[PDB]
């Protein structure tokens, strides 16, 4: 998705700027911040006298739009309700922003001017209000039409103007220039996560990275294939991968914005292309939404987009471990037992339980980068949906103080995770009679023992687990579809690192 | 169940102390801490000897039981492996305290000398080992066998000695007294738990505690019957209770040991003595396990149980919402809707989240007694299992102080918790088209969304909320049967807050 | 619902009435009808200036708000799109009428006034237009709030004018009048249906059948209890009671409009007023949806309150037959055997097949009437939704002109069912080795088989069959609940029957 919205930070009065729509903040009982209050005494009282005709109650993301006041430059007024509050809460930012940016797209302006520097957000800066605000717009503009036969009718809005206090445009900028490439790399997340698994397999995904290494040249790739994964003893992951047609791929992104001395930060996602479950088969109903089943490499992917376009000062490496879990005459079996990359045996009693299988082994490979962080992404349990749902990842780690800087990324993106506990008592439900470590842990405490699981592999750095298997799409509705989270938090997180 | 089990602290040296059984802890390498090796050295070099012979290889739980040794006043000794660390951690001083255990409760010794002072236990000094390891060995003695025709053949062990150090052994009979509290209340949650729900139904609940009142003058018992609670406007702990012939009860414990200026603590208990599901019937496998439906009640009582006999200085109230959950004629049905004391319509979509139905209404209950806390402890939710499984309850609240106090008591007590977030997002899965609020919120994040409503009942106070479901009981083998938790969690919070 | 909406004819020109709201069509491209373009004249230009503008595309429904424009009487000017077809279908005329009133609501305007005369509509003239906008408004004002503790915000919008050439004034005026009744007939249903079980029990319907004889004085009610149905000898219609606390009602609703020489209508329902299934009971999920299993019954109701606010001149009498279906110790079992009315002995093979068990016994009760038809109503088969979904009802009889004359009414109306056949050969479905009829067919022709049952019943007269199983009520999503089909469906039949 090509994006190409311009946002331009603006310190000029709005009352006298040209654009297409100004858009300013009502909140209930028709009350006027300062900027709208400076608007409406332009126009002579025109937007109060309109207001107290009573059709805008002024509820958030209510909308009233105006056409041409006296004395402004604005071909249109959108008028949005802001509440009662003081200050909004993240929620209710994003909910106004997104009624702006919805009007804004069925206009014929070629660009619409934002005058909502008043707005309070709880906790939230200059800064903090710009990176909610342009991320929310920027990603609000995504489409996915590529097997539409009737594409998208282009939109006529192009620019969108931030107006800002003198004292707060640089904030207001920065906070811009992070959102816009956060929401340039979730683009690229949720179209590979979007594009369906007979396009989207591993060979596929190891040419989408050469692909951003022509776009980047500051960041090198290698694409690794089935007998290089043999050379490296990944018994894991080639069991996952045998009984597909589509070879595995583990493709590395290496970026070096950081002197040679500092330590990467490593992010190893599961690229599994399809999830079928293998011999241990899915049922049918919503088995379609497996495609999305490689979003934890597409939000690597997504990340380095995010980092590169930044040119962050952080040395950062990618792994994405692609397979496609296929069942067959020579797919792996349950009771199978293979040798992983580290030595320890695995019992594969379920052939569905496949993403740790490929991650486990990209973990192993992981230890030779030195890495200060090793951070994996993965749709890993349908336990973690039950546990917190759609908007809230699964956060799982052996070291404190990274899980800690995680979870304060998240609160800051709004794009939010939770901690789940590794106590050493659930290890045991990885327990096998015939080898080193069971790939499942019965029904209880599923998203748990899936960590336990992982851990077994980063015990030589420090290293952290988001199972996004509830956040990484939305199953269905008119926006089911890929989420790309959660690039917000992990770009967030590196941006804390770079510091 | 009568326990009776004596526990003294002595600071009397080993080797001349007269005992059934001498007990002493060896570590792998055959290797001899201060009192085992004065023991040692007072035989001669007896037990060295025997360790040379290679039987006991010193791992946690091992055993090796002499007879009479040379110079000893101990007619047994029985040597106890203590692993390879110089410090255990809790699940292993368990291990070992078991095994102790076990072996003593075979042997035909009127006493055992326990002297283990020389182990040390990761973060925990004197006391904290003391109620560890007191709690262990007198809940490992509890025994149901209400409707067994072959009893129990009763135990010869009735003393236990614990050795410490002079400048220990205040710190170790603190520890020793409050842990055996624990373990009487543990006692009590485990048999009304076990009970079986023909005969365990609330009326019987309701006796029970008034037979608690006759024991502890301290405590005061109101029990409310079904008239009351219809006086008091409980629309939906009605509409629980009205399908099933057993009559519904709210139980209010009190206990004044603080000030009349001290606001209350304030315990509320899950109290459904059998879960069916009611019109919403479960499935028959397995459905016996919900006479622990009752189980979050049945701690209230151990909790108080602990508390009367410590006469901590607190004042504690108790509210036990009993009911039995039956299909029947005129049985509750999906789709009503009724008014709960708070005056909130709840959409009972599903007549098998009953607990949650009866909880609320006694949390407006609590509002009476102007609580500094209130916790709820309920068998809430299977989701809590799959999210936490069998060993760590969910905690959930509206207030972090509480929630973090609850946290370090479980942790201290080794009856541990773990927080879920309530964020308002999850809120909207409780939306209902016809009422204030529906009484589930689909599959997704279940034990949260429980939490959730619950939190609607919880405004005015501050409040917390602890899903048992998984930890309250264990579901077979020969170990089947109520737990008694969190009873050393909730216990552990109230010491705390009474100092 | 109390509605209260008034609808005026009135012929006088656009540009000069007084409104709080214009609303005036657009087509795709900008294009001005005669009244748009009178409008448009009348304010010299400002509407196609506007337009010109490019904000409107003028898909159907699309809306632009303008505020005062010159010359106008107008306090606003709503342009609505009407796509790019000389003709609508009924769908978008019901999305364009629909967007009309949501845009409407949200406004503070006590009145406004439609000036959609130059729509056309496939296969409508005046009065089939009038007929559909008007239902289509009227039904879209429709609120349930009753168990909300926060009501719903009074509308402003009191007063809707449909402008109208003077040649088509009368025909509109009809066509309004119509459907006024029909609505309102409509929103009793809805509410009857909305309403939850524990308060709309059988014994509560006989009461607001009581409760409409009191408002239309040409309305008789007989109410029958259990008595009575036990000495008339309904012996399955009292199997389904029996195993429910609440007893069941026969309810009789005679209204006589036309000379006493003139043979009734009869209209049965299907009054559960909630299925368990009895012991053959159902899944737990999607249960509470089964407080709609009484909307047969409750479209008698609304078709009655719409035959008696028009006044027809035709008799007609309605049967309800109310019962709840519940599991309990005297529930009837699957293999029980009972005498119908008929005499029949009907072997129960499913509890669930519950409610041609209860309209059987009306359909012999309904021979009295020497009626000239005989139409049951009821959410008889999940199988009905499986053949013609949600949107189209299942129609069955025994005579050829009554069924086409029921489709020719659903057309009218825009309720429409569709034929299913009850060949012969089907009948052998219904076969007991033990009774003259089984009450189920087997896995497959379900709703047909159920047809095939009641027709054994119907044989003395020329009888229908509708299953609303699927169009009677929405499962899910903000908009769920009762909708009152088949009202519209049944009063044009009685419309053209009265001609
Ligand atoms: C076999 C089990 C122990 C593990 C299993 N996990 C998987 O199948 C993963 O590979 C799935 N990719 C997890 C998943 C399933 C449905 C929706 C979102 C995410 C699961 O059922 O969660
Ligand atoms: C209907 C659902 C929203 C809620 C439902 N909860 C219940 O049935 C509770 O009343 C049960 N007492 C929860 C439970 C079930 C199995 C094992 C332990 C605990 C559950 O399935 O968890
Ligand atoms: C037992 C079967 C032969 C008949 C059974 N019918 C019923 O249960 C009816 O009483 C139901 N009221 C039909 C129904 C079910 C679900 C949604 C809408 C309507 C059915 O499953 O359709
Ligand atoms: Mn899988
Ligand atoms: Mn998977
Ligand atoms: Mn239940
Ligand atoms: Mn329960
Ligand atoms: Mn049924
Ligand atoms: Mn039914």
């Amino acid at each position: 998705f090509q994006g190409g919205m311009e946002f331009l930070v603006k310190s000029v009065r709005p009352e006298t700027l040209k654009t297409a729509t100004l858009v300013l903040a009502v909140g209930e009982g028709r009350k006027l911040g300062a900027s709208a209050k400076a608007v409406d005494d332009a126009t002579g009282g025109a937007i109060s006298a309109v207001l107290k005709r009573g059709d805008l109650a002024g509820k958030v993301g209510q909308t009233l739009l105006l056409q041409s006041l006296p004395n402004l430059k604005a071909e249109r007024v959108l008028l949005v309700g802001a509440g009662k509050e003081r200050e909004l809460g993240d929620r209710q930012y994003r909910k106004l922003a997104s009624a702006v940016l919805s009007t804004l797209k069925g206009l014929a302006g070629a660009d619409a001017a934002l005058a909502l520097g008043d707005l309070a957000v709880k906790g939230r800066g200059a800064h903090a209000k710009a990176r909610l605000l342009v991320e929310t717009l920027a990603d609000g503009l995504y489409v996915f039409d590529r097997y539409k036969s009737q594409k998208a009718e282009p939109l006529k809005l192009k620019k969108l103007t931030l107006l800002a206090d003198k004292a707060d445009s640089a904030a207001v900028e920065q906070g811009s220039k992070e959102a816009q490439a956060i929401a340039n790399g979730m683009a690229l997340t949720r179209d590979l996560g979007n594009l369906p698994p007979n396009v989207c397999h591993p060979t596929f995904l190891g040419e989408q990275a050469k692909g951003l290494a022509k776009e980047f040249k500051s960041l090198k790739v290698e694409v690794l294939d089935e007998k290089k994964l043999r050379e490296l003893g990944m018994g894991s992951f080639l069991a996952v991968a045998q009984g597909s047609d589509q070879p595995p791929r583990l493709i590395i992104l290496q970026y070096n914005g950081a002197k040679k001395d500092q330590a990467p930060h490593v992010l190893v996602g599961k690229g599994i292309t399809f999830d079928t479950g293998g011999i241990s088969l899915k049922p049918g109903l919503g088995m379609d939404e497996m495609k999305f089943d490689m979003c934890g490499a597409a939000s690597v992917f997504g990340t380095f987009r995010a980092v590169l376009e930044l040119q962050l000062p952080i040395n950062l490496v990618g792994l994405l471990a692609c397979a496609e879990n296929m069942p067959s005459g020579g797919a792996t079996r349950p009771g199978d037992i293979v040798t992983t990359m580290s030595g320890q045996t695995v019992e594969i009693l379920n052939t569905d339980a496949e993403g740790r299988l490929v991650l486990c082994d990209a973990l192993t490979y992981a230890e030779r980068f030195k890495p200060q962080s090793v951070i994996d992404i993965a749709t890993l349990t349908g336990a973690c949906i039950v546990a917190l749902g759609s908007n809230t990842s699964g956060l799982m780690g052996n070291n404190e103080a990274l899980v800690r800087q995680l979870l304060k990324a998240g609160e800051f993106a709004d794009d939010r995770a939770w901690q789940l506990p590794l106590f050493d008592e659930y290890q045991e439900q990885l327990d096998s009679p015939f080898a080193d470590i069971a790939n499942i842990g019965g029904p209880k405490a599923g998203t748990i023992t899936a960590g336990c699981f992982l851990s077994r592999f980063a015990k030589k750095y420090h290293w952290a687990h988001l199972d996004i298997a509830g956040t990484a799409w939305i199953s269905g509705g008119k926006d089911k579809g890929a989420t790309g989270r959660p690039v917000p938090l992990l770009t967030q997180y590196l941006l804390e690192r770079a510091k």
